[PDB]
């Protein structure tokens, strides 16, 4: 079905292939299959699933439907030299919530990342979660930071710290890297909890 349907209507297929086999007990086994094709192309271990094709459209929909109940508790809380001390408090207030959100991760969403981790590790012995972590950030946390949907200077402040969030997982803003090296590898312990 993937390569025969015109791209003008891929939304229906992206919806159905996920929303059907999830309930028919193939959900775990399902993602092991179509996610293989984007791996062989690779384009280094940095540009996986990048583009408008039928491997990230399904990914951008699975966590979009499944993430409705997850953000209920996570998003419940709510010359750049003078304004430098006050900046770190929001990042400190949110980073530990992100780290501890691994405990609250549902088992149903654990399998989605477990599949990706095992499939990537089958071919990528190194890390295999750094790209996964960076992608889940830039897809679900970093863009959702400035979202006016769930809880004009607050937007700018949150957008700025989104860059730090990107940089820490990715391994005037340059001096602000002092806090980046504070938890360079602490995030990987939170990363591996789901993929364990």
């Amino acid at each position: 079905l993937a390569n025969v349907v015109p791209c003008s209507q891929w939304d229906e297929l992206a919806r159905v292939l996920v929303t059907l086999f999830d309930s028919r007990h193939l959900l775990y086994q399902l993602l092991w299959n179509m996610f293989s094709k984007e791996v062989e192309l690779a384009d280094s271990m940095q540009t996986l699933f990048r583009g408008n094709s039928l491997a990230s459209k399904i990914m951008t929909f699975c966590f979009k439907v499944y993430g409705a109940t997850y953000l209920q508790k996570l998003l419940d809380p709510l010359s750049l030299e003078e304004n430098q001390r006050n900046l770190l408090q929001m990042t400190e207030k949110f980073f530990h919530a992100i780290i501890s959100s691994s405990s609250e991760f549902p088992p149903q969403l654990r399998s989605v990342c477990h599949c990706l981790y095992q499939v990537v590790s089958q071919r990528f012995p190194q890390n295999s979660i750094g790209a996964v972590g960076s992608a889940m950030f830039l897809r679900f946390i970093n863009p959702a930071i400035v979202s006016p949907y769930e809880a004009p200077r607050i937007e700018r402040g949150l957008k700025l710290m989104s860059k730090i969030l990107q940089s820490i997982a990715n391994h005037h803003m340059r001096p602000f890297n002092d806090f980046v090296k504070s938890n360079f590898d602490a995030a990987r312990r939170f990363f591996l909890d789901i993929a364990s």
